[PDB]
């Protein structure tokens, strides 16, 4: 598809060069209306050109507009732009013939997305769920735009929990050295180890011996750690499979041997002060220092986060690095980023390093999301409850109508996981998020449940008239898509904004504007469908008299874009109802 904003930039750029050839890189400021009053796009360059009058110049640009395919009409009110109908029509044909795609860039820049980040054998909460959903969808956006996307799970696989865990495994399964033991539920095993630590003397000493031996790579210490981490992987993979998430595991352990070099470099450059035996680093604009070495000579999360960002700048040679982490870690990551700058590992004008914040999760009462009480509610409990309530809806009354293959999973899971992903993403990530099954699962308004129904219905209009795929692909090649009726014209122009919308999110990482657009697209479809006959039937007999093929094609163009938006957001359709 064409990005109209980019196309308009070129069209107006030509006009400015022909009207003012001495200006060799003038600002080309194109934005969608802002309606309110008539106009599809606005060009705001006249004011830019003024300082480097406004009305005279606008009209001069206007009168030097080159021949083009997209502009019907222009007015000075700024320069309002109205698109041509034949342009939009042909663009609709093109996406049906060529498929939904963004315009390709000349390079495949490397983008790292860092998201999900569970700490091993500890509880995985709604904060992790957010990071997982937001991160996955950001990764899909960048992949759909032609970037080289590296999805990294920075898993907590090198923390002090492993002393306890390994000491427990030695007692519980002493032949782990020879045969892989049935560890079972990893969360249970942890609380057992934790209890023992809190209530015993020698176990506690042995847990500290185990951390020392794990750091120094004692085989039969590392072995224990691998087996625990393998159990963690199986469990997390159930979660990621269900949510359709792809991640390359790159834990804390990966950067362990690089941390000594980090401390050395910060010292050698004169950036380290000593306080009560702790090594600290002050960073520009920041009141709170990083702490890179503790009193006991141990490294911290500041040390490992510096190791990882340097690895990702130096070894991966990333053009962009995205950290999907809660608003609580904001100051920490700005501090990490400013330390990286200070020491000269990257330049923010050349390499994009970005923290994509998300707000705290609340209950319906507007207080923090907690169990009763007061432990953190698990993901498997949330996903389990969503699957339960999803079924309950289906139970009224989709009983013998649907196969249990196409019901007890397909429909159930689409709606449960789709509404969980969508309710989150449909709100601005930075804000406090209210987790509400009732609101997310509602069949009306802006919900995955509404949109899944809408998609199915849009797809059903051509098939229920006995038009098949071949007829539709044939129609697409030889049919002029008419846009005479106002609701055909609203819908056609709405469809063509998809690349614009995605282009903006590639800059600012606010996926809620994609959910806004998809909802607007669904709404514009329903206004089209309500006001324009797709099939025409006899009032009395209900006999099929005419099929309006171009209007079938409008349905299909909407399906195509919606399907793509769904994919980016992680919503899977199921059509069997």
């Amino acid at each position: 598809m064409i990005n109209i904003i980019s196309r308009l930039q070129e069209v107006f750029g030509h006009a400015i060069k022909a009207a003012y050839p001495d200006l060799e890189n003038p600002p080309l400021l194109v934005t969608p209306s802002q309606q309110a009053k008539f106009g599809d796009y606005q060009c705001n360059s006249a004011m830019g050109i003024s300082q480097m009058n406004p009305r005279e110049i606008a009209e001069n640009i206007t009168k030097h507009l080159p021949d083009n395919e997209c502009i019907e009409k222009v007015e000075i009110a700024f320069i309002n732009v109205h698109l041509r109908k034949d342009f939009v029509s042909e663009q609709l044909t093109s996406l049906l013939v060529n498929g939904v795609q963004l315009p390709a860039l000349g390079e495949n820049k490397k983008v790292i997305v860092d998201f999900s980040s569970p700490n091993i054998a500890k509880e995985m909460h709604v904060g992790h769920l957010r990071s997982t959903i937001i991160g996955e969808s950001i990764s899909r956006l960048f992949e759909f735009a032609g970037y080289d996307v590296l999805r990294l799970n920075h898993v907590g696989d090198w923390g002090t929990q492993f002393g306890m865990l390994i000491a427990h495994l030695q007692d519980k399964f002493p032949d782990y050295l020879t045969v892989s033991p049935p560890i079972g539920d990893l969360q249970v095993f942890y609380k057992e180890s934790k209890k023992r630590f809190d209530t015993e003397e020698e176990f506690k000493k042995r847990a500290y011996q185990c951390v020392v031996l794990l750091q120094g790579k004692n085989p039969d210490i590392t072995k224990a750690w691998k087996l625990i981490c393998d159990v963690s992987r199986q469990e997390l993979n159930k979660i990621y499979d269900a949510l359709d998430v792809s991640l390359i595991e790159r834990g804390e352990s990966f950067y362990q041997d690089r941390m000594n070099d980090i401390v050395k470099e910060f010292e050698d450059r004169g950036f380290v002060q000593v306080d009560d035996g702790r090594k600290i680093v002050f960073v520009p604009g920041c009141s709170i220092p990083l702490t890179i070495v503790k009193s006991d000579g141990g490294y911290t999360y500041d040390t490992s986060d510096l190791a990882a960002i340097k690895q990702r700048l130096f070894e991966e040679k990333a053009d962009m690095i995205i950290y999907v982490v809660d608003n609580g870690q904001s100051v920490h990551f700005q501090t990490i980023f400013a330390a990286a700058q200070m020491i000269g590992w990257y330049d923010p004008k050349v390499t994009r390093v970005f923290h994509a914040g998300f707000g705290v999760v609340l209950g319906e009462d507007k207080k923090k999301f907690k169990t009763r009480s007061g432990e953190t509610v698990r993901l498997m409990d949330l996903l389990g409850e969503g699957l339960k309530r999803s079924m309950d809806k289906l139970k009224e009354k989709e009983r013998d109508k649907v196969l249990t293959a196409e019901e007890l999973n397909a429909a159930q899971t689409s709606v449960a996981y789709g509404c969980i992903k969508y309710a989150d993403l449909s709100h601005n990530r930075l804000n406090d998020y209210i987790f509400s099954f009732d609101k997310m699962l509602d069949d009306r308004g802006n919900t995955a449940a509404y949109l899944l129904y809408a998609f199915t219905r849009i797809r059903s209009i051509a098939r229920l008239a006995n038009i098949d795929e071949e007829m539709l692909q044939k129609a697409a090649r030889e049919t002029k898509i008419l846009l005479d009726h106002e609701k055909e014209w609203k819908l056609g122009r709405c469809i063509l904004r998809f690349p614009e919308i995605l282009q903006k999110i590639l800059d600012d990482l606010f996926l809620h504007t994609l959910c806004d657009y998809i909802y607007e697209l669904a709404t514009a479809f329903t206004e089209f469908y309500d006001s324009c006959y797709c099939v025409e039937k006899d009032r009395q007999t209900g006999k099929i008299l005419k099929v309006n093929m171009w209007r079938m094609l409008l349905c299909e163009a909407v399906a195509a874009v919606m399907a793509k938006g769904f994919d980016i957001l992680g919503i899977k359709p199921v059509q069997r109802m």
